[PDB]
């Protein structure tokens, strides 16, 4: 019944892709300052999703993880093309609370178990990109481009069996949309796993988060809707609490310039 609000930042070469509209920041495209800003206004957890193309990706992600852990105190996940145990191991040891895998786990589900055996299930996030194909939810890999022919219902069960800690459920059918989370897909997955389910893609307004939690999501992740300020994070948490959703609010408070405190 406790619910989580997460912000995700897509990063390339240590930069926020397409930036943000927070001109109060010294550099609105710097993922550490943006991430620290989110942790101060009330985001519960962060995801840093790297799309660095060329041969610099591994070093780039280790450098990001290093800088994030030194400045940021809320949990964060790194993801985006993490392909084996040694890469994931390096990133956790460098300071990431959680590592997210997708394509590599679909192709080699043993990878889930290998990470969880050393670092515990709570360190493992599996991102599942799913799409309706001929009346069935399917799993897509390679940045949503490869139909694996694997059914979502089968993969969710296998992901829990292999030892993942939580699932991010990203609806390709909502990619870039603003009409709501894929609540039908969330409801479809909810009876199939006891793991935390994190909704991703489709958020356009505050009411969409309420819908996702009524559908059984344990957490809701968004990116552009926060970065370009269509939704204010504190306003969202106040709205959710007002309508009965158990979000984390008492741990915040100081954002209205209330007198002074030395």
């Amino acid at each position: 019944l406790a619910k989580r609000i997460d912000a995700a930042l897509i990063v390339k070469d240590g930069r926020v892709v397409e930036g943000s509209n927070f001109e109060n920041l010294r550099d609105s495209g710097d993922p550490v300052e943006l991430g620290k800003f989110y942790s101060e206004i009330g985001i519960d957890e962060l995801s840093f999703w790297d799309i660095t193309a060329s041969v610099e990706k591994r070093k780039t992600m280790l450098e990001l993880v290093e800088k994030v852990a030194e400045q940021i105190d809320i949990p964060f996940t790194v993801g985006g093309g993490i392909h084996d145990f040694e890469t994931a191991s390096e990133l956790i040891l460098r300071g990431a609370d959680k590592v997210e895998i997708n394509t590599a786990a679909v192709e080699n589900p043993s990878l889930i178990t290998q990470i969880a055996q050393t670092f515990g299930s709570q360190a493992v996030v599996v991102y599942i990109a799913a799409k309706r194909v001929d009346g069935e939810f399917m799993v897509f890999t390679y940045s949503g481009t490869k139909n694996t022919g694997i059914l979502l219902r089968d993969w969710v069960v296998e992901v829990e069996k292999r030892g993942a800690g939580e699932i991010v459920l990203g609806s390709i059918d909502r990619l870039g949309t603003k009409s709501g989370y894929d609540t039908e897909m969330i409801r479809f997955v909810r009876p199939l796993t006891t793991l935390p389910i994190i909704a991703h893609r489709g958020a356009g307004k505050m009411e969409h988060f309420l819908e996702a939690f009524l559908a059984g999501a344990d957490a809701a992740k968004a990116d552009s809707v926060f970065h370009f300020r269509e939704i204010d994070v504190r306003e969202l948490k106040e709205y959710l609490k007002k309508h009965g959703v158990n979000v984390r609010l008492e741990g915040l408070g100081s954002l209205e310039h209330h007198h002074h405190h030395h």
